[PDB]
């Protein structure tokens, strides 16, 4: 008998990021970076890996939710769908240089 | 008697970027900012500044070119609209940052 | 019950892309090349590998999802396929220089 | 009364490239950077932006010359137009790295 | 229920390269040469050899795909199945030359 | 009163080619490097121009005779036409590397 939509919200954005583990590694290595030693070349790289995953799920969210609100949008579904897809696309290549410990 | 369109792209783009001001005191100050020291908070906004710019430049010139592509898409114009001026805002908000050349 | 699309997106372009393991090895090269000294000609050669790996993604995508989003697109689809092919043919190449640890 | 195309065709590309003075900069940019010393940043810059000139001119040509050789080829030419369109805009962002003898 | 095409496009172009061997070798004879000492007349010979294997590449792939996409061709299969043919003769009689160790 | 063709057929190749002015300075750099000491990045520039000259005449000349031997060949002119126009593009570009005396 609650029928409240913050549970709802929560859910439905986590299940639409699902980048808990991503950000999660995200922040030990910004972390221990700057810990060791002063490294430039790594923290710009989680710094744009974030921004992405914010773009995507700005993006992802709002079609994902309604996709007949405007009159007609048929064939735009998928440019918007090709530029998330290139949004993640480039998230995974930095993802992997991270991972790597180096440029 | 030249029909080419070489000479028509580069102008085409360089009048939808028209960041040569923009980006060109970027590259003096992510120049100067290791040169003398090592500062980490202005190279990330450098970075971010000209991620945007490249966003907003994609997004820009598809729809400027043409608009009647798909069956039909009116109140979408809008919301790329939209989303092209957050990213210019924040564009002009990270370009305040670094040219006050401090945090 | 998670009519998401994240997910649905990262599969999408990491079985489109597949590169992770030509990715992976091309992290250790250039990390390892710099660490031991300096060798100008295979970072290059990591540097145009992994952009021409970008931009087949791209291109290889897009009309992967569809083909009949044009009035009519049935020869031009080899051009591209033409297009795409010699990339990845090029990626064979220097993707081979780079293994041999040498130009 | 001299019917050939030698001529014809190195006037073609010649004006479909016009990059004479942007290359004829990179070749002594990449020729004094490694006369004075080693410095890796820049010369990467320039393999890139001669590559993206190759691609350009490569897409940029076949369509100019004609555009009906298809049964119907109406809305992909802005898409190729789009393509193009992106990389001159990438060249213009690291030819202005590179004038600056900097990062 | 992957049906993506990178690994058809990397197949497809493989099968139709098979200078695996060939170029395996052209880089260790031509990383073997220079260390040893300054011996000119070799490295010209890798340097056609690959670029002539980069050509019939080219021109194999695209008449390989189809032969019905121009209204009609024909007789002009066999020029370029002739063309082809010369190069591959020119690859082998350089690849012989290398495999020398001499002029 | 001389019907004769071979002073038919050496201008007719002559005016195809038009690289007596390359060419000849090609003569000259390929000459005065190995002369002045043991250079050599830049006589395979020097190979690699001429092969080229070669290869872009030998297609240039048949076509420019005749079009019309095969039963039907009105779009694959183009390709040709397109092939040799890449091959000038390259001749263009390493022209210009060479004419640097340097990479």
């Amino acid at each position: 008998n609650h029928y409240a939509s913050k549970k709802s919200a929560a859910e439905s954005m986590l299940d639409i990021a699902l980048l808990m583990a991503n950000a999660s590694q995200l922040k030990a290595v910004v972390e221990q970076g700057p810990s060791f030693a002063f490294y430039v070349p790594l923290v710009v790289l989680i710094s744009i890996s974030l921004v992405l995953q914010i773009g995507v799920g700005v993006l992802l969210i709002f079609l994902v939710k309604y996709d007949l609100n405007n009159p007609a949008k048929h064939a735009k579904l998928d440019f918007l769908n090709n530029l998330a897809t290139g949004l993640v696309f480039i998230i995974v290549v930095v993802n992997i240089f991270i991972t790597a410990f180096g440029v």
